[PDB]
């Protein structure tokens, strides 16, 4: 059982995507997770984008878990250096039919009033009380308090290539971050048992958020654009 | 305890390096693991390069294992597409004071006569009876029959950037291969317990080999050059 999709660019009204909150597809084909007005990113923004169809990560009959690989390119432009950009974007896996969670440092995937399980890879740009120096890549399981973290230097407004790979036989989730214009490479990996934290069917996608009003800073913002995205999963 | 070294280039007669067999440092400073005469790679070649000083990967007293990260760039030029280039290069970890093993598909690290333990990451270009489609990255533990492998497409004569990282806490060995001119990225990882396969002190380095004469093909060859190399390791306590 193999499922896969590829997006070289994005089209307005793409029927295979489910856009939520502020997420929208620009005219020149980029998926803008968070709000940008007249070329300027705004604060108090949150948006998600999910693949329209659910994917099966494991089968309770056979007990088998899927292996998958997804690659995407994103760009984060931070026009206002002072006082601090926020908040970041993530790639996540969650039960189907979920609603956008809290914004800010919760990236829009965590909902305290009614938490749902999730596995996510974050590209965190704002340092909350629970965070190590930013920016950093982090692996999150049911919480934004990462199990593993690695710092990285952002290519402001540049293109970033990401590769996320999960091997069921070893339970290893490894992600690679590359900034071609700088030639830098960042790698992080950890063990995660999907069967143990997620249901048989899930949704995959992205979620991002800009500065929360509580911070009283309109400069706490940046863009969170997704340029392309391909996904592939295999359940034996 | 933290050890590390960085070679942004290679000098003739590198005091910090121990060259074996065909390995040699060119005039323009690249480390040529296998023989190349007048700009042409030859068959029947094998060479290794080890960091002169041994490194401690684990301590029997504390039971602690080290974490490490190594980055290097290499280039493999395949002048003769037919009938098949060979054999590939590897980065390996082995007990100190070992001798070059068999060439060919054994890369010069495996010795059937008297086998010694080793952990290696291979960049295999010839398909032996025990191999999947080539080229591929492979993780080898005491054998060239990889535990895990992933295929990749070579940038002939181009530059390749490699990042190998080992985290003791999870026992995860993850390697990343990138070809900047093509923008391609390959990743592979697996679990390896160093403490369980290697001695407390080891040697780290590279080894490569070209077509073995038994194949009766002088075209079974290619270059195996290392452009730069940095290593780092933290053994807490
Ligand atoms: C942050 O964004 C939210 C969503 O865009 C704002 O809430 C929505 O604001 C609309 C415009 O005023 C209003 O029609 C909607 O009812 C409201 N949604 C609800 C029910 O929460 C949120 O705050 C609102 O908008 C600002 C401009 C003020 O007018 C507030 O009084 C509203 O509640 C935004 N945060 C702020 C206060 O900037
Ligand atoms: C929010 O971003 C603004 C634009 O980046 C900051 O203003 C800019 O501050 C620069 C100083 O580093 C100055 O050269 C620019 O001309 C100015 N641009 C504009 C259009 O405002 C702003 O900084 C605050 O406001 C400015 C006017 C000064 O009073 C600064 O001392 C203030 O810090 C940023 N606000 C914050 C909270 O940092
Ligand atoms: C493959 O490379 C070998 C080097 O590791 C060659 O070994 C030969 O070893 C001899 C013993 O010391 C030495 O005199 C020779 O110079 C050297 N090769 C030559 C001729 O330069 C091996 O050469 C073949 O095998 C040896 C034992 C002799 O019979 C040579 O005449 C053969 O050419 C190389 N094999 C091939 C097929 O080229
Ligand atoms: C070993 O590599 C050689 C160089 O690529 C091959 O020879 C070259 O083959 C080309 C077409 O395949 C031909 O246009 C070139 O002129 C020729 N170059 C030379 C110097 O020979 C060689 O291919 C075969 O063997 C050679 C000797 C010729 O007879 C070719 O016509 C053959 O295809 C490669 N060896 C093999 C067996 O593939
Ligand atoms: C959880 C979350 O969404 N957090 C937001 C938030 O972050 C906090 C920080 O900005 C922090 C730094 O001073 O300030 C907090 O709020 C202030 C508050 O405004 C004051 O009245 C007083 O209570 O002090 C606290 C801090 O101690 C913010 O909640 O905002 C930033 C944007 O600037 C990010 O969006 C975080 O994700
Ligand atoms: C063991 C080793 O290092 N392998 C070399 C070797 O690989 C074999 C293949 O090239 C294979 C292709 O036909 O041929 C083998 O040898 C022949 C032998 O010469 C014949 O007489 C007959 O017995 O069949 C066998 C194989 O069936 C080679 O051992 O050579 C290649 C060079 O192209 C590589 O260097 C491998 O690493
Ligand atoms: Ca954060
Ligand atoms: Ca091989
Ligand atoms: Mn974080
Ligand atoms: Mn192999």
């Amino acid at each position: 059982k193999t499922i896969s999709f590829n997006f070289n660019q994005f089209h307005q009204n793409e029927e295979q995507l489910k856009l939520q909150r502020d997420a929208r597809i620009s005219s020149n084909s980029v998926l803008e997770l968070t709000k940008v007005v007249n070329g300027v990113p705004t604060w108090n923004s949150t948006g998600r984008a999910l693949y329209a169809k659910p994917v099966q990560v494991w089968d309770s009959t056979t007990g088998n878990v899927a292996s998958f690989e997804t690659r995407f390119s994103f760009s984060i432009r931070q026009p206002f250096p002072r006082p601090h950009p926020a908040d970041g974007l993530v790639f996540f896996i969650a039960p189907p039919n979920t609603q956008t969670g809290e914004g800010g440092g919760y990236f829009g995937i965590y909902n305290p009033l009614s938490p749902y399980p999730f596995v996510a890879v974050e590209f965190d740009t704002f340092r909350n009380t629970w965070d190590p120096q930013i920016p950093h890549i982090g692996i999150d399981v049911n919480s934004v308090i990462s199990t593993k973290t690695v710092p990285f230097t952002l290519d402001n407004g540049g293109i970033a290539n990401v590769v996320i790979k999960y091997d069921a036989s070893t339970k290893i989730l490894h992600v690679v971050l590359v900034f071609p214009s700088l030639g830098t490479i960042y790698t992080i990996a950890d063990i995660v048992d999907l069967k143990q934290v997620l249901p048989e069917s899930v949704n995959v996608g992205f979620s991002a958020a800009t500065g929360d009003p509580s911070g009283k800073q309109r400069n706490a913002t940046e863009t969170h654009d997704i340029l392309s995205w391909s996904f592939s999963a295999s359940l034996p």
